[PDB]
């Protein structure tokens, strides 16, 4: 079905370990695709891995011992057929070393044309070597010994993968629910927290939570008088040194024309403004006891299997409101954890952040992109937001254009095989076969490594 290759620029021992820890699949699957891991599966050798699937279906997938071996290659299979695509799948992992980084093969037996598992595949590796250099950079702003962090909101779209990022660093995450806690998790009862809620975290992730006057109490009490319960355990807690709240750009109004928001600007003149203004002071008593508080300001988040996103890209099944001039302050998701993670671990990170990629766009321009329940009226706000603080300490973002935001979101990424993108724009394989594959796949890399080695 398809066999390419891919260079990471980090020790396979390295990049092995990262695929070993939870969350490793979660970061991996695409976005576009409407598969979600619902269990983590031990051991990358054997064990079996469920996946969700649109209409209450379920994708069983297991690795195959025969095709492990340690350090160098695991392989996922699926023997029965909740739909005929994910079916006869057989996915083999392989890793070598490549001039002291990693060559990853992947060879997929499958009857699906190449041409089907593209877009899946550049996600596949682009995501993972992102996730790495994140890592790499991060590495920078602290001693790396692993952390405990307690979220909320871990379940919803941000928190699930800033749960996975965090795990897949070598972090303990402590998932505080509103229901269904598994082992491990606990209860959260936002308007009378466990006096205990906080114990063994070294950090905690406030996320949880999803515009008239007339929605005051409502927002008072999922928003604020939460907020503030756990800012009381925070100021409490002896090991608790940190609370990272979520917040929005709201806080500045909805609408401020052309001028560009810093976390210098004031404050907006609306009842968003004011809501936010609240969310963020009820942490009070969090940095009253001394403790280090940041609120994240988010924009919106750009996300293929959530959020607005997917609400836009389907608006086009539509077209420029109004003017057009209405300050889109989006951010992509993987640049938003990558925030949150970076405000976990680093102790230079504290008060409002704004968390949106350094270049807004019009509505109009966002408009064009998209074609080269809420979304309809997202040009009604105008924010034209800048990440000055991150600016200011040199913060890397994976995207700082929103095609390019896009393109990794819905799928529309290259693989890293230049050449070979090409050639597919233009059957299954038994075990023999494959590794005969495989082998080729490392050997046109290393032709072509070397090969560019020569021209200069």
């Amino acid at each position: 079905s398809l066999t390419t290759s891919h260079f990471i620029p980090f020790p396979r021992e390295m990049v092995w370990d990262w695929h070993t820890r939870k969350g490793a699949v979660a970061r991996l699957t695409p976005p576009f695709i409407p598969l979600n891991p619902i269990t983590q599966a031990e051991r990358l050798a054997d064990g079996t891995t469920i996946f969700s699937l649109p209409a209450g279906l379920k994708w069983v997938a297991r690795h195959d011992l025969s095709g492990f071996l340690n350090g160098s290659r695991f392989t996922d299979v699926c023997l029965t057929a909740p739909v005929k695509a994910l079916a006869n799948w057989r996915h083999v992992h392989n890793f070598v070393d490549q001039d002291g980084g990693t060559l990853i093969t992947d060879s997929v037996s499958t009857r699906l044309p190449a041409s089907t598992l593209t877009g899946m595949f550049a996600y596949r590796q682009t995501q993972l070597i992102e996730d790495l250099k994140f890592l790499s950079r991060t590495s920078t702003l602290f001693d790396g010994s692993p952390l405990t962090v307690a979220i909320t909101g871990s379940r919803g779209l941000v928190g699930r993968a800033l749960t996975a990022q965090l795990q897949t660093g070598g972090h303990e995450v402590i998932q505080l629910v509103r229901k269904e806690p598994k082992p491990g998790k606990r209860f959260w009862d936002p308007l009378n927290p466990a006096s205990d809620l906080l114990d063994g975290a070294d950090v905690l992730v406030h996320l949880a939570g999803e515009f008239n006057d007339s929605h005051k109490e409502a927002i008072r009490e999922s928003r604020v008088l939460p907020t503030k319960f756990l800012a009381e355990l925070v100021a409490e807690s002896t090991q608790c040194t940190t609370m990272i709240s979520a917040s929005a750009v709201g806080f500045y109004g909805h609408d401020r024309g052309d001028e560009i928001l810093t976390e210098e600007s004031e404050s907006g003149d609306d009842f968003l403004a004011e809501v936010c203004r609240d969310w963020e002071h009820a942490t009070a008593p969090a940095s009253d006891a001394g403790k280090r508080v940041a609120f994240i300001r988010t924009g919106v988040a750009l996300s293929g299997r959530g959020g607005m996103l997917p609400l836009l890209k389907t608006l086009f099944s539509g077209g420029k409101f109004g003017d057009g001039t209405s300050w889109f302050s989006w951010i992509a998701i993987d640049d938003l954890t990558d925030i949150y993670y970076r405000a976990i671990v680093d102790a230079q990170i504290s008060g409002p952040i704004n968390a949106v990629a350094p270049n807004p766009v019009s509505n109009a321009d966002m408009t064009k992109i998209l074609a080269t329940q809420g979304a309809e009226e997202l040009a009604l706000a105008s924010q034209r937001t800048a990440p000055a603080a991150l600016e200011n300490l040199s913060h890397t973002f994976r995207y700082t254009d929103i095609g390019a935001a896009i393109a990794h979101e819905l799928g529309y990424e290259q693989l890293a095989d230049f050449a070979q993108q090409q050639e597919i724009e233009a059957n299954l394989e038994d075990p023999e076969e494959v590794e005969q594959s495989i082998l080729s796949s490392i050997l046109n890399f290393r032709r072509k490594r070397n090969d560019l080695e020569h021209h200069h």
